């Protein structure tokens, strides 16, 4: 399972200084991340992605509460409603 190194990433997308620049690593990012668990078939490894997928300190919906005040990020807040979808 490769969705834990997949999403310490996004969190560095969210930090970097190239904010314009760095939204399109992590909408390609979440693209990728997405495909991901939407395809898994085994009932401990959805234990993994139903755990940190809704993580705390981390996580896809801590990624879009932080990111809330910009305009770049619309690509990412679109993407990430719609894989929650």
């Amino acid at each position: 399972a490769g969705v834990r190194c997949s999403l310490l990433r996004l969190q560095e997308t969210l930090s970097a200084a190239d904010r314009c620049g760095a939204a399109l690593a992590g909408h390609q990012l979440i693209r990728g991340l997405g495909q991901e668990c939407v395809l898994s078939s085994s009932p401990a490894v959805l234990a993994l992605q139903t755990s940190l997928v809704f993580s705390r300190d981390f996580g896809l919906l801590v990624f879009v509460r932080k990111s809330l005040n910009s305009i770049e990020f619309r690509e990412c807040r679109e993407e990430i409603l719609k894989f929650l979808c």
